[PDB]
């Protein structure tokens, strides 16, 4: 095999330059040097905005129940289907080689590439998150982001935001449970945390949470568990998972969903539209629906890995976004960004093509590799045999329940008493791994009355808790 | 065929966005939509800085005369070779849609997929240029270019910058014949401009000089003739040429080389590797070695005439550029402004794709979507399968002759003499026209100075033509 | 002055690069001519993707009837007050350096630099549309650009998709008149074409529509003239408007504003809301609000004119954007096209910058020139003093009128009866060259039933014009 | 303060997006979230290529002892002179993010803000490199990058490429001590590693190496510190040298230069261009230069830090680089990928512009905040006003010194012997650290042809080393 410049013209000497003699300068006209440098030079793009970190692997997902009472999606209508999956899992804050061993929700992203497009899976282990709408995203991110003269991470500046966004509550009773440090990728669940709409043959819409449930159970690990981790490898979650699956021992999942007819939606003490709320499975029941096999590492990382990019609002048909006003914003923001960090024909690479065969009028942009070349780049018009819409395909109508548009926030908050529930719900171990990983975060925070608002915020939810967090730090919450 | 989203889900309705409504405002939700905007919206990429305004189509070259004496280059090794071709003609100056009817030079570029690599031809129709060092290419480029207030070529910006550069004498000569209009892109010549080295298996090394020329022969037009054309068809060139070829009238050229060899050099009243200076073929030969038949249109202007990227020092084995001081630079420029036009992985992109199969240790890069997939990145390594370097494609040596480096111009500046042969070479016909054309052109200067300037060039060069100029314009030139 | 490169170094030789010898190879060290020739490949950015040829200017606003029973946008409270005013005009579909002289709709733009924002008003000459829903404007454009195979723009395509979507209609009787090519961008109209939402300062709204009309008066080119001005300057109008502005013969335009109440919607045979239909003069009045002088030519075209990004959605307090279903798109199209097109932090640069103070929690993006220093970097914090939102300012609500939310066409479509209302308001002049401008166009269609079915299209609006196209071109349309 | 959108709207609601009613989905019309969403959807620009883990800050120096006999340099003029300082240190391998305790050289960066223009000292900690050629650079940085499969650093790999790279053996000893570790940025050295050339007044030249001593000593840590430290703060250099500035306890470095003459370079067992080779101090003495003084933490890291380019070719008037043919490629490098990295225009951001004005004909480019208004964009010109040349500060002529140019290995190489005199030169305990840790290093290679070959590289420089590491490892290295 001959070595080549990007030209094809073999290379002769790969460990010289081309000098004004022996020991002179080097010659502007070394297009074998130049070449090879320059792409060198542009080797790196942007890492993702958030989620940076992480690792990703193929595999198979497998239908055991059939889905047709509540979806019309091609790809779970009949038992025994099998789609090829891609998966991505995460961590959040923290960029590119930081390390696996730090709190953080962990992202859980699967790729589906369906008969009738991809399917973008995008969730998070935990089942809720600490804000309900996108307008408030940014915000929250740069709180928790490196503190952007430090380039250091401060509590204080994320409990600051938290406290007076007290919804966050219920994402920070899940948090800082040891729940967030999994101990590695495949030894974690995942969550939708939104719902989704799933609309069947005749047009019904029920509302869906998505379940995974993994074959290695849920296994965390404690704060001083995770020092110690960190000390021997920052890359553990990743490592661990590569090894498993090129040992034959394949991560697997089990995929259920929790449906809630639309009829039914003021019945809870919450709205279940609130991104900061969990359906609890004693209220509604998981449905299992089929199993995710990963059994093949990547080729190449970077063009793999690094490359596909995931919507949640990207669905094949069946499936519809909910109203959620923090899924809403992500419709948006992720094709966005990977516009951006990709590149505008990011969908034409090789991880993020569909199995679906892409017809249409889209055309030109950066780096056109699968250009269409039909001259016929406009629709309507007179040719028979060029892409048509598909009527039977078009998305139905949803309902609209209000008289005005503009912003309007949620009646039923309820941004102490479902965090109470959780925190209640909890094994006595549980409990307190909660209180000294709060603790040991709030020892840290440097102003006192986002301390006292912290306390107040926990304490709305369980006055014992609240109690408990007071006597620790100590800052007495009585006089309020 | 199922018109569908770049997800390859089948689009129900093409023509109706989602709106809160029938008469409602549009949901952030409609991913159809916001998809087909924003990329859309992504379509445009740079211009060229320069040759913006151009032409491309596929064809073949037919080597008919064995090059072993003078190079080593593989497809020029045995009579009746054939190499597949993309050539792209251009304007100069003005940017995309761009008049084809204006004065300028005209590209003709040439990309040979070889056996052994792609090597690009790079030249216009003229033998000569304005400048002789690269380091004047931006300024040269800024005076010719519209005025950056005003958005308009302006003679008294460019006439400026060409008068206090002499050199600029003799391809001012060339320019305002009229083979500055060329009548279209068929019916022009292609001069390689510089001198290139060829080097043969026995490891000698010859000057060489490239030629193309019409079989429909050089047509030019007046300024007038110009001006009628350009009223009503300001594509004409490209769709005289686009037409021609679907008509089966293909466009062909025949190659021709010149040779000096190095030690004959110093024989000329001029520098043979000065750009300013042609090779006349009464003194070096044109010795004929194959021609060009221009035999396919684009399938895709976009993906092909505006994605392909050239270099003049794309060269295959056997060819080695001059130390020509504006060829030098175009050895960097080109690739580099491709990296930045197109983007980093641009030579993976088909129409810059080699025939040669690529096998190197480069990697990642926006866009990777040919990314060579083995773990094995660097080299040397213990790999016996993994692309090697093959010694005896190692560029050869080649002499130098001095012993300082450093900013240091020729010495045999010739700025007039040949300008002056060159339009005594010319018939009555064309420097009557000379005349017409430059005349018309300084009648635009607006600084007196300039004008002065020029009428003495030209004086230096030809005093005949000079106290032409002088009487027409009118200046006489007694003092100075 | 010292010359200097990019670092600040004085240049000592401008003229040469730096060689190994006097006629050696160039040096991989000459810094400077490789950051110069660097920065020369990189001067170019993509072109606008519609309205690419165009001309800009600095000028004043100045109001002289107040609007406050309409709006309570500050600038426009009390007459007297001035803003300052960037204004872009342009043509539609092809690219830099294309002729002024061809047919197209004109761009209209002006930023307005207001004390509340900035306010970008982007409108055409023309007063409709020829489509009302932005999920067509790709295919709208695509069939008038120029076909991709070829380079050239062709009537057999555009026609194709204009038959096929007969609401363009209305537009085709608008630009098919001498209107179609402005004598210059000082002799034309401007208007919004879209309804835009007026709110007072009691809460009420209004639907409103902009007017321009210039005080040069409406000056317009029939193809015989266009054709003679294209052969003698390609940059005609651009040529035109920067002498007036040099000669100070000021571009002005009085601006008039038209309005409709929310009530009144359904009182006439078409809706109001859509595009492809004008608010006749006689119907709803036009109301003086003040006038725009364009008193100052740019300084530099790249960072002025070139640089500037305008979006119809960019408004200030008083002003929301209709539900015209056509403008909806717009408000996410332009600023989306402009983060490619300009970059991410396009808002920073001088032209695009407001005269009120941004301050806001954004941060980072690619060259982040104006970069906000302050660690706070989220929105809830403890800091009195860090921006903080003002709730007086929050755009209220507005009327939703349905029950569902879907892909819904609207209603009163009515794609030919105003069409053949403006018919019948032309002169006999203008129904003259409406009739020999379509018969030249519909004589460079290849398709049968695409040229019958244009004339079907022009019968339906008027009987009359329908006749004599078809005795024109020449078919009978007894039958269909 | 009031929020604002980057148009300058003061916002009401930071809260709420605009839904389709309270409980509904949001509105695409929503400018004020997508401008928001979609800048935060941009955040992210690539890392380094290399050194993207780094720690910058503002500072002085202060020059202590005249330079005149060596160089013109304006700023080395006069004892006391103080120059603005921004200096960036760095690890290598890793991406950002990644820990402060891994095993890596250290990067030391300064730019020096002249009055003639930016000089940027480009140094590592260690005073060598593992390669003496850019030719090799890629394929180095590949091997020791993480494996682009497991994303994980791996010894086989990079082991692979060193001991088939043996000039590599010198920086192996010394990146093997303890010294692969510093304890902090402020506890390390700095050293140029490459030879520059300096010219006095007069023009003649000498070599120069520069060296940073550091007021606060060298401190290292062992593998097991490393590991502890690693476990409890993955930003420890960053933390501590950011928080010595913060408290008042300002790093301090004294600079030192070696000079060696020309006429001398041939007197070694070494080539003095060879950055795989020292020049020892007892061999070349160091003479006091000044001081450094940090004394100012950055206001924002992503606009300082981040955005700051360094290139060792960025020199001023009495300073050009060495023949040395790794820095020669370093020369274009490192402004080439700052123009994709950061962009074109990447000189005009406040922590690159110079303190010295820019004065010059460069136009245009993405994001033109420093646009030069003149339009005279063109050299040479009729202007006495406009930028000039000033020929006193033409680089001066340098020697060659060979007859021919080509691919040439220099030729004393010397891979093992200043490696053996280094290891020679250590104490005892420095000699048991570098074999624990080489021991340590090569236990993870699975190769036993690489053990070998490392085994034996070592041994040639000291045979007493390789037995130590054959008895160690455990490999017979007596066969051979
Ligand atoms: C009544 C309908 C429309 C009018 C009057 C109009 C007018 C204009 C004008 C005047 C410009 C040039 C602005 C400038 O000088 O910078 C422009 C550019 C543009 N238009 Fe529109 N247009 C219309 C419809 C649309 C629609 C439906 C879309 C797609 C949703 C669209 C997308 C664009 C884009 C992407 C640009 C490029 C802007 C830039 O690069 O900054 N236009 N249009
Ligand atoms: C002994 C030789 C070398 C030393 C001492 C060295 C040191 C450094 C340092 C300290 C940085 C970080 C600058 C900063 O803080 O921003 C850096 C970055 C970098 N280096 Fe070198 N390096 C060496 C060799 C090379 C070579 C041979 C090349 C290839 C031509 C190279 C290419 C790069 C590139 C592309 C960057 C990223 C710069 C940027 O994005 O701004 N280095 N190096």
């Amino acid at each position: 095999k001959k070595l080549t410049t990007n030209q094809g013209v073999p290379i002769g000497d790969n460990q010289n330059s081309r000098t004004a003699g022996r020991r002179g300068p080097t010659l502007l006209e070394d297009y074998q040097l130049i070449e090879k440098i320059a792409h060198f030079d542009r080797e790196r793009v942007p890492e993702r905005v958030v989620h940076a970190r992480g690792f990703g692997a193929h595999g198979v997902f497998k239908v055991k129940n059939s889905m047709k009472k509540y979806t019309k999606a091609a790809f779970l209508q009949e038992e025994g289907t099998e789609v090829p999956v891609f998966a991505r899992f995460s961590t959040v804050i923290h960029g590119t080689h930081s390390p696996e061993t730090l709190r953080d929700p962990r992202g859980f992203s699967v790729k589906f590439y369906t008969e009738e497009g991809n399917w973008d899976f995008v969730g998070n282990n935990l089942p809720v998150f600490f804000i309900r709408d996108a307008m408030k995203f940014p915000d929250m991110v740069h709180s928790l982001k490196p503190d952007p003269r430090t380039n250091i991470q401060d509590p204080d500046r994320y409990w600051d935001f938290m406290t007076l966004r007290p919804e966050s509550t219920n994402m920070l009773m899940h948090i800082f449970t040891d729940e967030g440090i999994p101990a590695s990728y495949r030894k974690m669940r995942g969550s939708s945390v939104h719902s989704f709409k799933w609309v069947n043959a005749h047009g019904n819409t029920v509302y869906i949470k998505l379940r995974w449930v993994p074959k290695e159970g849920v296994h965390n690990l404690s704060a001083d568990e995770a020092t110690e981790v960190q000390g021997k490898d920052f890359n553990h979650a990743s490592n661990d998972t590569f090894q498993a699956i090129e040992n034959g021992d394949f991560p697997e999942w089990d995929l259920f969903v929790q449906v809630l007819d639309p009829a039914d939606v003021e019945n809870f003490d919450f709205d279940p539209l609130d991104a900061t709320k969990d359906w609890f499975e004693d209220v509604i029941p998981f449905q299992h629906v089929g199993t995710m096999t990963l059994n093949k590492n990547v080729d190449n990382y970077f063009a793999e890995t690094e490359s596909v990019g995931f919507n949640p609002g990207v669905l094949v048909p069946g499936m519809l976004p909910s109203e959620d006003k923090l899924l809403q914003g992500r419709l948006f923001s992720y094709s966005d960004t990977q516009r951006h960090r990709i590149g505008p024909n990011y969908q034409q690479l090789p991880i993020n093509c569909p199995f679906a065969q892409v017809n249409n009028y889209q055309r030109d942009g950066a780096m056109p590799f699968k250009q269409q070349t039909s001259s016929v780049n406009y629709e309507p018009n007179r040719y028979q045999d060029e892409p048509k819409q598909t009527p039977e395909y078009t998305e139905d109508t949803q309902p609209l329940h209000d008289d005005i548009h503009g912003r309007l926030e949620i009646e039923k908050t309820n941004n102490f008493g479902q965090a109470g529930e959780v925190y209640r719900r909890m094994t006595e171990e549980e409990q307190m791994a909660l209180l000294n990983n709060l603790v040991n975060d709030l020892q840290q925070v440097r102003h006192e009355n986002t301390v006292l608002l912290a306390i107040c915020n926990f304490y709305r939810a369980d006055a014992s808790l609240g109690e408990k967090l007071s006597e620790a730090l100590n800052v007495d919450i009585k006089p309020f």
